[PDB]
């Protein structure tokens, strides 16, 4: 059921102790181990806490389209330096800016805070984009896992505030709904790549009351129809052998209903991560997947 | 379960008889209704009726070149119903295509179709050259029995010794001609292919179910040993679709036997997404177009 290279990678962890379970590691973020970009390191005085870190990458040599990007690692784990694999990739391939939101982690915050600092970031973008060179009308989102709730909850909350939502989203095997659990679950608990439990421990330092899981905020997947009619034209992709499949096979169903603009595509032999962990990422179907992306948010954007 | 443009022209031909019955449509390839490339008709001095015609197609040093085999059952098909993909595939993928016009049923039956793609692709092998491409940047692409054409014309590469292609793409593919699978059940008529069309297309193309059974009919039941030699393949397949776990299983059979295979199911849509011009303009179908197509180009240098 999975390909070699994924199979190999799985076989490898599977002698692994989980990383989500305590204690937390104090360094959340660092390198896995030819398109070149530039960075500008930004302190955004903006957001709950009156600083939301964001980095500013651009592809070397009027106005470039601009990727705001939302990592995921479960709201726990990520940053910068874990995600310059799939940044690299997608300016390579979208020849577009990557705006990338160095949220605060779980627990030193919880939700909502890292929901409104990369919504406070975006409003930010907004209004001072241009001057660093990048385009704020042509603006795509993105986001993986974690990510992608905290991608489609800005999007939800840009819809609830009247503020501008970008051109194209991706959400790349997001987390839709905090609250319940779907099929999937049941069919890959510990299934490789990501399993029920690690979901719970996320989900617990993330949303530690049970009932706010149940917002659209928290859970985009629960939004109304009314809102959800609004979303962006949205892609997304997901991986085959995980937990958290269901998710997001169901929200792009739901989008379509809804009349946006909404592709759907599932990865056969590949598991939850696939986009940003270099080993996967390097199989054909995820490295397929990955141009792709990075592929439909140059054409989307301009 | 479907997208609303994908449902509204299921829904739009529900009521429309299936074309696969007798009598015939007396055409049997025709628009759905060139300046982005040119276009040269070849008159090829092979295969077992003594001719294949072909297209080359050029895009705006020597061009890469997909050598194509189109759906439609065995029985439909050619330039005119096929010029929207075509014309999508050079956008995106910036190749050639040498577009096989091979001979359909009932005039003729299987082996012949996958024996006039074969020997076509070895003249385009000898002569690409001389007609401005590059045969040794070749990349295979066939959809629904085009599938079946494109991994069967593979298949006899392998046991014939001839040169593979670098990439193949497989979109919808009849893979097993002789076996109902899983997804016959699930989608017995779900809109876009019915098991009826896939049946009366099997009774023209192979009346003797024994030739079913034949690795060159269906290559999703090749030996081991030959699969194994297959070239990269991505496959593209539709959710509501009869034929859906035929790809499936088939890009399985590829990764188990350590052929780099890439297996995409695009949510929402059925068969026939990646030639019928409305069905072509949906979000999904139309990204995993242009990803057909931008893999072409990144495995074509
Ligand atoms: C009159 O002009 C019509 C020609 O265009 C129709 C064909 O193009 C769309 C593809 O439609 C199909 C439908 C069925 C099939 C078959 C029957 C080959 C599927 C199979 C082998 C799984 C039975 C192939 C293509």
């Amino acid at each position: 059921q999975l390909d070699p290279i994924t199979q190999a990678y799985a076989d490898a962890i599977s002698s692994r102790p989980s990383l989500f379970a305590f204690p937390l590691p104090e360094i959340r973020d660092g390198y896995q181990s030819s398109t070149e970009f530039t960075t500008k390191i930004l302190s955004l005085p903006v957001g709950p806490t009156g600083n939301v870190t964001a980095y500013l990458y651009k592809p070397v040599s009027d106005l470039l389209p601009v990727i705001a990007y939302f990592h995921g690692g479960g709201w726990v784990f990520g940053g910068p330096k874990s995600y310059r694999g799939l940044i690299t990739n997608l300016i390579r391939e979208s020849g577009a800016a990557v705006f990338f939101v160095d949220y605060t982690l779980t627990p030193k915050v919880a939700y909502p805070v890292p929901n409104e600092q990369c919504y406070a970031a975006v409003q930010w973008l907004l209004e001072h984009g241009e001057k660093l060179g990048v385009d704020p009308t042509n603006m795509g989102f993105g986001g993986d896992s974690a990510g992608g709730e905290l991608s489609s909850s800005v999007s939800l909350l840009s819809i609830k505030r009247k503020t501008p939502l970008p051109k194209f989203q991706v959400l790349i095997y997001p987390a839709t709904d905090l609250a319940c659990e779907s099929a999937t679950f049941k069919e890959f608990p510990n299934g490789p790549g990501l399993t029920t439990d690690e979901i719970r421990f996320a989900a617990s330092l993330f949303t530690p009351d049970p009932k706010s899981r149940l917002e659209d905020v928290a859970s985009p997947g629960r939004a109304s129809d009314e809102d959800l009619a609004k979303f962006p034209e949205t892609l997304i992709v997901v991986a085959e052998v995980d937990p958290i499949r269901q998710q997001g096979e169901d929200f792009g169903r739901r989008l379509q209903k809804l009349g946006v603009r909404a592709a759907i595509i599932r990865v056969l032999g590949t598991i939850h991560g696939f986009a940003s962990i270099d080993v996967l990422s390097e199989a054909p179907g995820a490295k397929a997947t990955i141009e792709l992306i990075g592929y439909k948010f140059k054409k989307a954007l301009h």
